[PDB]
């Protein structure tokens, strides 16, 4: 303990809270979605309910420390709410995301800082179709709400979203499930824009 | 960010907050709104739920900096509740709007602020005739709640909601949106007040 | 600002807040209603729901100051929470009121603070007969929740509930409306104790 | 104001808050329910609805004062954040509680403390029968969370809930209401525990 | 008073909050169910809503104190705020878990920490055949978040849930209700994971 809480003073109540990335110093954000279970259906408004662990990941310098300064320490859990966190969002969203799990994060020696929040969202979906066999396709896209690809850059460890720990039991079936990086332009704003999109094509059972 | 961390704070921890506009400092703040979705639609109470994009825009004096001075920095993201935000409110609501994107915004080094933040707001629309062919039409005024038009102008850049990226598959179909400045005087008070009138006719599919 | 920024500090910075009236040092606040709209009627649980503007004014010494002092200065914004409220509350609520405008008060060189919060409210009114002609009457009192008569006056500007601004397509039609200053005593405790007794009669349409 | 205000400080900015009671410091708090309105009766679930307002009354040594220090000063009101407060809970509730009162309370000389929150609880309740003659009776216990009889002690004023006050046009008819003090004893552990029972025997209309 | 004040002084206001436990200095967390109701069963989401008591227990050494020093003081009540407190959480909620009871834990000399939060949970169950006699059988997992096995060991004092307070006339009557620890691996990464999983077996009555 005496040793970690070294550490964190010394991380934490030492210079003023990382104002965020920017232009000059961009930061890499690492999305991935693990969807545990499509919870309603809702066809007079075409709001969809997810059930999903979202699994971030950046690294920041100003969180790196040598370990043999610190007892052998190579990470620890800390608030979310002691660090910066990436504003990554749902565009279709039609109601206040809930939040299901801690709002706790690990930070490692390198710098590195995985949070993974488990979330139930309603996004925009025409369920049309689900009742049949092949099925109906929605999607959602996450991305920085306030950050471009110039502040922050997306990037998906893969294409395939984690089904490993989907119900069993669900009203509805997974057919398919991706997660993949896209990349915008307005024409407005010179700037690239970042989202990665949420493809699931499901069916009842 | 070592920077930027200098920037933030010689504009935030130096002089007491900026108390707001007066008639002898007035403010003028620009309004858009994008409309993403007409959810629902209640029938028996006249609510009417739709999830739009509200892009706000002002400029403070108090907000500038030159960018040679600041590392060549031209703009950060910040959280709303490090600046003072224009009390922008529906007048029509029935419930209390729901927030959807992150409450943050990006100050600009001529001082200029651009806040957009997503919302689902129910408000009074008698929807009686949205399963004709010609549709029904409903409006909602916005407006500062406090403000006059002595202290708070409100201006528009367009009197064309952006309908660019209205949800493809929703139940009900835009048929037209519109942002309209509107003054409103009284013989009471020699004060104008500015609202803008968001008007949508829309119809089932 | 800068002359805005002094007077906000010389009025909140110096003293501690204003500690509430007293016996010895009363205060009278005004009530008046805005009725915008009869949004619902549950006739299972005899919940009815109204959105109303409620309208406070009173006015306090400690907030008194003279222009010349502070740059021609007349009125100024600033939020419910830096200064004291009184804690005009409804009887026959049935779910805890939902607040649909800004914290923020008008606070004048007189030391009078007008402060018009929106609200949506549920209270208890039996609706048998709103679907008849001669239609159904309801009513719901507000006063302070902890202030006697002694220590917290109210005042009505009128008797007219303002239904300028009442929903004009509402499910239900507006037949009287009233805003009434009552006094009633307790069998042990010589005190008055104030309220306004808010009076609606009402149909469908 | 200006007495008040220096009671107010010498009484809480002095020394640390009250810690709560403990086994040698004990505490006695004074239930009292008044019950307005039976709401609600789901009995899909055997949940039911009441709004009652709760009466809670204690003495703390370390909030006397002798009014003539303070200027003839007898009682003034203040946050209940401002001052400790018992965590009188309900047991069989299947919903958080919601508050429709102010958090505002009232401290007398004497060191006592009067604060009456007016809550909607949701509890379990079999309503079945409700529709019949001789009606339906249900309870719900109500007594401190953490604190054992040798910490906080209750007790009632009465046997008699104060039904003076109960919605005249209630969907439902109040038979009888109890609030009875209990002493759970139990061999394992040497303390008393200690609720009052709520007992409510209604019928429809 | 006094005594306890400086004893929760001593504890909480001399060195910096206790950090966590970690692989050096695990910490060993004790489970405990109590069910008291089953409330609603959502055959078409597969949604099932619990009444629970979650009893946790740890232990840390920075609350350890000698009672000799602090007034014969053996334990007092306070805050979960004032002190750490374990990430246990559902893996299959649906929805935010409603707290049910105060947030006060007990902390004892030994330095022991008890803290039983209330709360109603809604899980993943698949409720087919509650109708039937031989009933249904559902779980939920409880654990860590954020802690492996080599931070946070869990333990239970039993595997039979507490069913001596479950609602007597609740709509669903258990069969059987099971605590049990659990110890996962995982592909990732090194170390093990424990969880306690919750199973109820439980029919209509």
């Amino acid at each position: 303990q005496a040793n970690l809480m070294r550490l964190k003073s010394d991380l934490f109540n030492r210079s003023p809270m990382y104002p965020g990335p920017t232009k000059d110093d961009p930061l890499t954000v690492t999305l991935g979605f693990t969807l545990q279970d499509i919870v309603k259906v809702d066809s007079s408004t075409n709001e969809v309910d997810l059930v999903y662990c979202e699994q971030q990941r950046w690294k920041l310098n100003s969180l790196m420390w040598d370990p043999n300064e610190y007892g052998n320490i190579t990470d620890f859990r800390t608030s979310a709410a002691d660090i910066w966190t990436p504003d990554i969002t749902a565009y279709s969203s039609t109601r206040p995301v809930q939040v299901l799990s801690p709002q706790i994060a690990v930070v490692t020696h390198d710098g590195s800082v995985m949070f993974i929040p488990a979330q139930r969202l309603s996004f925009m979906c025409d369920p049309t179709g689900v009742d049949s066999e092949e099925g109906v396709t929605c999607a959602v896209k996450f991305g920085s709400w306030v950050y471009s690809g110039f502040e922050i850059d997306l990037k998906t460890d893969t294409d395939q979203v984690d089904l490993s720990s989907y119900y069993a039991s669900s009203k509805y079936e997974i057919l398919s499930a991706t997660q993949t990086r896209q990349v915008q332009h307005y024409s407005c704003c010179p700037e690239p824009y970042i989202d990665v999109n949420l493809v699931v094509k499901f069916r009842e059972r």
